[PDB]
């Protein structure tokens, strides 16, 4: 079965998410990523339209895995006695946004605008599909270096999108909102906008704004790099302490800083090639 269908290459990475290997689909030589997740480590379980017991990650990936290239697509999955195996698409050449920022430093605003816009479109796709990611951050964003296209990865901390309060959270603390830190309660969309504010600051400053719980709660934004007034305004808006004071996705995309975005191919030509 799986073992004959795929040629296993080297280990790409491992962590909280499991172990991911580079691979090639034997039928058409297609580049793939093979992700292994131990059953004993899966806390959130769900069921497909048929009713098979699978990790929540598989449920969420199927709901979002269609035509749009802003989310990494689930090609297939397999159940083993003690693990689940996920076959994912693999761009080549690729680099995650964390590694990209680490190597190149703070991004030019034209580049951050293109990247941030693409993340916003990917998050809107997830929400339209009834999926909440819950771990939007530089490490969970892949850059397709040839096309200048960004892809969201790791739906392992995600949930089905709902309009009621969430009282559980297992994403990244430094990207978590003050309402979670203080009350252990948040609403999906406004918590997503907070994490987007953390991500934008990270792109234009080269590092995250807050380290400690006290800083998150105070929510005072200091700029360590030269950043335009419009970009600073948008960041401070996404990072409003009161969830109801944060912009909607529409308000972010209509912001003066978000106007005249480059197309992904133009972005690769100017900044990546
Ligand atoms: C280096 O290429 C990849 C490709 C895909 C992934 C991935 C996708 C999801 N949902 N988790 N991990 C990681 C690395």
């Amino acid at each position: 079965p799986l073992e004959s269908q795929y040629q296993v290459g080297p280990l790409l990475g491992s962590g909280g998410f499991g172990s991911v290997y580079s691979g090639i689909r034997v039928s058409d030589n297609l580049p793939v990523a093979i992700k292994h997740v131990e059953k004993d480590r899966i806390s959130d379980w769900g069921e497909l339209p048929n009713g098979t017991r699978v990790p929540m990650e598989v449920v969420l990936l199927k709901k979002v895995s269609s035509g749009f290239s802003g989310v990494i697509r689930l090609l297939d999955w397999f159940e083993r006695p003690d693990s689940f195996v996920l076959i994912l698409e693999r761009p080549e050449p690729v680099q995650d946004l964390f590694d990209f920022i680490t190597e190149r430093g703070a991004l030019q605003e034209e580049l951050a605008r293109s990247f941030f816009w693409q993340v916003l479109e990917a998050v809107r796709h997830c929400h339209n599909c009834g999926v909440l990611h819950r771990d939007i951050k530089d490490e969970n964003i892949l850059i397709d270096l040839n096309r200048g296209e960004l892809k969201l990865i790791d739906f392992g901390s995600g949930a089905l999108l709902k309009d009621t309060v969430y009282t559980d959270f297992d994403g990244t603390r430094v990207y978590s909102p003050p309402e979670w830190i203080r009350y252990h309660r948040y609403h999906g969309r406004s918590a997503a906008v907070w994490s987007l504010g953390i991500l934008l600051y990270d792109m234009v400053c080269g590092d995250i704004p807050f380290e400690h719980d006290e800083e998150i709660i105070r929510g005072q934004v200091f700029f360590r790099q030269r950043v335009s007034s419009e970009c600073q305004h948008l960041i401070r808006w996404c990072l409003a302490l009161r969830p109801s004071d944060r912009p909607t996705f529409e308000e972010i995309q209509n912001h003066p800083w978000m106007q005249d975005v480059l197309l992904p191919q133009e972005t690769a030509e100017i900044h990546l090639h």
